[PDB]
């Protein structure tokens, strides 16, 4: 009863409980109205816990007597503790509806939404408390920290403020202030908050993680480790501050320990997906891909909200090639905010190696308004335009961009341009040997992972059986240029006292040429399937040896590891290569003397004549001779197929023109092309046009084949006028800058018919083409651009015009032998470096003292003379189809001959010891 | 979905802020491309000063609704919250061409032009807005204030009067009119609109602060501490509240209180040059010398600049005499409140008035009137009540203008008598009928820089001549003043170069108090030592003749009587604190029974007719020490003055000086610098309020008195020379450096001149040692205090009717005012 329940007090006061919860049940079982018999329930059931006890006796409480008050506040508290949030709302709902006024319960009810998750309401609830309650410690704090939580940090701080008018210092108070502050970005406030709470208690470890943020913010390193090291000392329960410490010391280079603290600090908790990509990150910068993009796949699965997960797993499919990957990871990104400009920059990449030059110009400019300061994005940009050749705001982007230069050379970081973009930019000598050594000990950090100890160099024949073990090592093998330059030199090459070596790096193509090659070679070799580069240096090794360069996907740290005591840079890259391991560089004096060696990173072996080459005396033998350049035709049979014609006439010149009267086999090839049919047989031969030849041979077309069949060809198959005087050059539109154009310009309005014949090179980039012509004042007849063709269609169309072109900003490799072996001469202006001097090498040895202009000037007027002086014009083209023949330009034995004494030459230096001159 | 929004529509409707940022964070969340519920959410998270999250749902609106104008519109007002220029002027432009008929988003953009500076296109918009139409009254005030911010003064009154016809619900535009208002000087009106707008919204404390200077103008204290309270309950931050407040409390003499609110006011704000020389005053006053260079030498930095930045100068003239600054400084200040003058007497449009240089419209004589309040209670009244009717009738005419209201005391009304002509100007609120009053009067030739003394009549020039004598000792700065009084020591050429007036240079002094009037009793005294008891009445000599033997010790000498039964009986009353006894037929008294026995005569209105002793012991004045003694005001003491009084004391084995308590807060801070200079407690003597009578009375007492060298006791030198009695004194820098030593040289007691602070210690002690030098000096003080005509202030009224007519002479020749020599 009354006084059996207040003896209960009395034996819970002096100690022993169970007696006196016994006697509150006693007395409850007596009479349960008892206020103090109830109290002493609830009491009973704090001190036991009970959650259902609690909840069944306050039921029966509340049935019996619903007036009771802090009753419903304690049942709400049970409730919270439970988790089930609709009961205690529903409770102090009754509650209020009782009685108005529970400022206490409506603090409860505060705290059960934070806990649900509606800042709003919460916030409206602490402010209804502070109301009914100004003196209320708890609805304050609780306000300040679900304004944290909203952001809001404003009234957080009034609220805070108040609270500590209600506790003049608690650390808990002075740390959720000190967040306030930090998120108002008051630094000085959140450090002296946060220093006020540490003084209020320093147990807090969190606290000392906190305060080392803010340092952080300040940018105090060492002090802020020191806090962090604390705070795992009081607490490494939590992983936070160790995330934070493992960032800052990953920043300082210590890799692996800030590793293994990221490793650890997720072992805590796989919460911290930044920390996850931290550790993807690093796992990155040291190889390990696939575990990286598991990692950012994980923090996807768990947290679809970040993007910048996306950006690096995109970063590493470009380490690993997935393109579409990349792209998919890309979109994610930008779908989730697109003002990741990087993302966007990467992405941009991506369109450049895919060719969609304008939406990568787009996010380019994009990023760079973003962000002023985006030196690689900017230099990539310029690049992008470069490839279509848009010269909108031109020497203002090439100054900003030398300024770029600059800026990233002095600061030691990576060049955002590229050692083939160099001439795209005609920086200093000195910024071209520094990209490119740069670029070069870019292979020497790849290397140092394994450590592999210095190859013992052989330093005589007599281990290679007296012969010169030379390894030609390329993933180029195929479809390239290059392979239809030198492929031939293989078969050539002597084996007398010499050893061929050829190593296959890329996935076979089945080409004609491929295993041609292969065949060629004493030994052929596939390192395609390698992907250490140790492996491959180890059989090279094994070989014994006594082509890429600054190439797309090269793999060239393996000349690092110098398996061979000889290593020259030769063909892989227009210039010196910035490679301490490149011993030599094979080049000529025409192109580099002596005296700009000032820009070489390597040793110069000179070639006697030349050191260019190539094999159109078989690449294309069959155009040697054809029946000026208006309608022109040409088959294997062409003598036979004269011999077979009715009457031929003969223009004399041990050389004559072919020509044939207008007759009846004429005038059917001319109805046949302009009927655009496939091909007709004459005499019993297969007269072909060139417009669909791949549909009739396209291993004849690529060169694979001499096309056994006749072909014919007009300028009017692309609309030309057929009496006109016509200028051509088809390179990409790198080769081009608006000085040249604007030459060109004044050399075509000098000559009265003067038009210029381009390739859609890209396609475009026309617009910008045409309007800066008709800037320069020229109509579109002047112009035409045209779809691309294989090689030997390429070569045979080019013959067409009577001269072509030359940019001496980049010279003429490719399209230069190509017209050298047209017969269709051509001028040329030298450059300084190599990659401009490399046409005017090749019109040296074909010993054209007039084909070279000192000046620009000199080569506007020189153009205009050989496009309108007709009679020198012809003289011109009669001496170079003589020449380009004559000449050893590709005796492509006689130069592996040579090609054999330089090699003479090295070795002789070599195993005595120790540029070499001829 | 949408009908969750539309419930928290209704809700914001109902004013619930939060729910309606709940509400519409949920229809967002519903309808993504909700275009108008975002626009209603960033709404009121703008009310409720949320900008991040109205940005965002604003950043999604315009992606649903490219282009609406209140949309832009509030886009920019947000900007303005967060206060972003490029966004703002942008958004402003996107609006003007959304929807160019909208005359807030012009009014919104020339807010922007005022926080960055393109006032001329902030006016344009103004225009292009009133063009649209003058409905929104918001363009009316904001452009009403950048005129104000120019200066068309009476075109912006038009602009708030039409504003406010407009509409009253702009608290803001009836706050800037009071404030014209009181700019410009009318006063009941502002109070009315003043009480208008805190009726309209009692929130601005400001306002408060605002009606509380009006009132302090009407002089409505009691008006002024209300607003003061009220403004400062509503934000005590508000410094200038607290400035103003502290202000009014130094009025009501609370020092310690001004002193606290103004160290309130610089604390919120560390450099508010107003507050803080204010708060100096105050520190002046209670004479805290701690912070002293400090104070005052950033005090020195701030009248510079003010004088550079044509501000209201902080330290008014009074107090510029105490601030150690330039002649130039101090005759540049007093030019500013000239102009300060000028400037209202400016709306009184008056034309200057008709000049006579004749006697024959003054019936051959020449009229000189003299205005002032201090007509009856107040020092300079009781300094030279006497000489308007020693003034020569027969060749000029006395002429008075009362600028108080009668207090009815014997001098005020004895003067009134004295004067041909007396007026009470204190009865005219309007200075142009007081200047035509004055013009009607004919005056050809007293207060000065002083509190409430209407100047502006003198700026309005209806006398030919206008001289400033005696009435504030220091420069007016404005020409309209011709002349000031001098002699030929205190202001001589070497200082005229900080008058904005003509010199005047009296035969040997300009200073005259009615001492040899109002207390002429204490002529000759009665009582081995000079003064230790001192007893005087109207009927002494015939008590003495009463007395069984009275000794005389030197045709002039000094009476005294024998310790016998009256002389031990009148100790014992004295002992006893007695109010009065009669011996001999003669009622003895003392004068601290005065205030009740005769409280007129203790006044000086009447000379004392009963017989009244005192001597040192009544305060506990040691009987055989060297007592030097000064009792000024509190404020114009300085560290550098207590320690060369350190140093006097420190020369002299037992010396004690007495002082006063004016008031007696700041004494305990005095006494413990005075025992951080080594000086004991039993060296100085303070004493609390004495009337004028007994005051002076009981200097003789006392051994010497002291000047303090940056400024002379200008009543004290008057008072210690009445009674015979050495005084140190050096002639110092300002005018008011120079008096007590022109009366010294008026006496020509020269040797009591000291030329430096060293000599002025060594002339100290050695009056305070020697026995022959001290006795014969006070005695031959004693003598020339009747024998030159110090005193005669008949002759001082001759002297300066003849100085006026050698200053008629000159102007009636047409001569501007010219300094007189001679």
């Amino acid at each position: 009863a009354e006084a059996y329940s207040n003896l209960g007090n009395v034996y819970k006061e002096r100690g022993q409980l169970q007696e006196a919860i016994e006697h509150y049940r006693h007395a409850l079982r007596l009479k349960p109205d008892f206020i103090d018999g109830y109290i002493n329930l609830a009491a009973a059931l704090v001190a036991a816990g009970d959650m259902e006890g609690a909840v069944q006796a306050y039921v029966s409480a509340l049935q019996y007597n619903p007036d009771l008050y802090c009753v419903r506040s304690d049942l709400g508290n049970l409730l919270k503790a439970l988790g089930r949030l609709e009961e205690a709302k529903a409770c102090y709902l009754k509650a209020i509806e009782t009685q108005p006024n529970f400022a206490v319960a409506w603090s409860n009810l505060g705290c059960v939404f934070n806990a649900q998750g509606e800042i709003w309401l919460a916030i409206h609830h602490f402010e209804k408390a502070v109301t009914l309650d100004p003196n209320f410690l708890d609805a304050y704090i609780n306000l300040g920290n679900v304004l944290k939580e909203a952001r809001i940090f404003d009234r957080a701080v009034a609220a805070y403020l108040r609270a500590l008018s209600l506790s003049p210092n608690h650390a808990v108070v002075h740390g959720n202030l000190a967040c306030v502050y930090y998120e108002q970005g008051l630094i000085d406030l959140a450090i002296d908050t946060y220093r006020r709470a540490i003084e209020l208690q320093p147990h807090f470890p969190d606290a000392y993680c906190n305060l080392a943020n803010a340092l952080k913010e300040k940018g105090s390193v060492a002090e802020a480790e020191d806090c962090y090291n604390t705070a795992l000392r009081l607490c490494p329960t939590h992983a936070d501050s160790l995330n934070n410490l493992a960032n800052i010391k990953r920043e300082q280079g210590n890799i692996e320990e800030a590793v293994r603290l990221y490793r650890k600090a997720l072992e805590v908790f796989p919460e911290f997906a930044a920390a996850h990509s931290n550790l993807a990150s690093v796992l990155q910068q040291q190889g390990k891909l696939q575990e990286a993009l598991m990692h950012y796949k994980e923090a996807i699965r768990i947290s679809p909200t970040f993007a910048d997960a996306y950006s690096n797993m995109g970063n590493t499919l470009k380490e690993m090639q997935d393109v579409q990957g990349a792209l998919q990871c890309y979109t994610r990104a930008i779908q989730i905010n697109p003002a990741f400009a990087d993302a966007h920059s990467n992405l941009a990449s991506i369109h450049k190696d895919s060719g969609n030059i304008p939406e990568a110009i787009a996010s380019y400019r994009t990023a760079l308004k973003l962000k002023p300061d985006f030196p690689d994005a900017y230099c990539n940009l310029a690049h992008c335009l470069q490839i279509v050749c848009d010269w909108t705001d031109y020497d203002e982007r090439m100054k900003k961009l030398v300024s770029i230069v600059a800026d990233q050379l002095e600061k030691n970081r990576l060049p955002s341009v590229h050692p083939h973009h160099s001439m795209l930019y005609p920086l200093s000598h000195g910024f071209r040997k520094a990209i490119a050594e740069r670029h070069g000990n870019l292979c020497l950090d790849k290397i140092n992972v394994l450590h592999k100890p210095p190859y013992e160099h052989p330093k005589d024949l007599k281990l290679s059986d007296g012969r010169l073990r030379v390894g030609y090592v390329s993933s180029d093998f195929g479809n390239h240029p290059t392979s239809h330059l030198m492929q031939s030199i293989p078969g050539m090459h002597n084996p007398d006292k010499f050893e061929v070596f050829c190593y296959a790096l890329s996935p076979d193509d089945g080409t004609n040429f491929r295993v041609k090659v292969m065949a060629e070679a004493n030994h052929f070799i596939d390192l395609s399937q390698i992907p250490c580069n140790g492996k491959a240096a180890d059989r090279i090794h094994q070989d014994g040896i006594h082509m890429n360069g600054y190439t797309k996907g090269a793999r060239n740290e393996l000349f690092a590891l110098r398996p061979a005591p000889i290593q020259a840079m030769w063909l892989g890259y227009p210039g010196t290569s910035g490679a301490l391991f490149m011993d030599y560089i094979i080049t000529d004096q025409e192109t580099s003397p002596a005296e700009v060696a000032e820009q070489y990173s390597e040793k110069l072996a000179y070639m006697p004549h030349t050191f260019f080459i190539g094999d159109h005396a078989n690449m294309f033998p069959h155009l040697k001779k054809k029946a000026d350049n208006r309608i022109v035709l040409n088959g294997i049979d062409l003598k036979a197929f004269l011999d077979s014609l009715p009457d031929v006439k003969i223009v004399k010149m041990a050389l004559n023109m072919p020509v044939i009267p207008m007759n009846t086999i004429a005038e059917a090839v001319i109805e046949m092309i302009n009927r655009g049919q496939i091909q007709i047989t004459i005499n019993g031969f297969s007269i072909s046009n060139g417009l669909a030849t791949t549909q009739i041979n396209n291993k004849a077309a690529t060169g694979e084949e001499v096309p056994r069949t006749i072909i014919v060809t007009t300028r009017s198959q692309y609309g030309l006028p057929e009496d006109a005087i016509v200028y051509c050059n088809f390179n990409q539109l790198y080769k081009i800058d608006p000085s040249t154009l604007q030459m060109w310009a004044n050399i075509l309005k000098r000559v009265p018919n003067s038009v210029l014949w381009l390739l859609r090179f890209p396609a475009v980039g026309e617009p910008n083409i045409q309007q800066y012509a008709q800037n320069m004042g020229l109509p579109q007849n002047r112009i035409i651009f045209s779809p691309v063709a294989p090689k030997e269609e390429h070569v045979r169309r080019g013959q067409l015009a009577d001269v072509c072109l030359d940019t001496p900003l980049c010279n003429g490799h490719t399209t230069g032998m190509d017209v050298l072996w047209a017969g269709t001469p051509m001028v040329t202006m030298p450059g300084e470096t190599l990659a401009s001097r490399v046409a005017a090498s090749q019109l040296t040895c074909l010993g054209c003292l007039e084909l070279i202009a000192k000046n620009r000037q000199e080569y506007e007027d020189i153009a205009v003379k050989l496009g309108t002086d007709l009679e020198y014009l012809k003289k011109v083209r009669g001496k170079v189809w003589k020449q380009r023949i004559s000449s050893p330009l590709f005796n492509t034995k006689q130069y592996t001959m040579e090609l054999e004494r330089l090699y003479l030459q090295m070795w002789e230096h070599y195993a005595a010891g120790n540029h070499m001159i001829k």
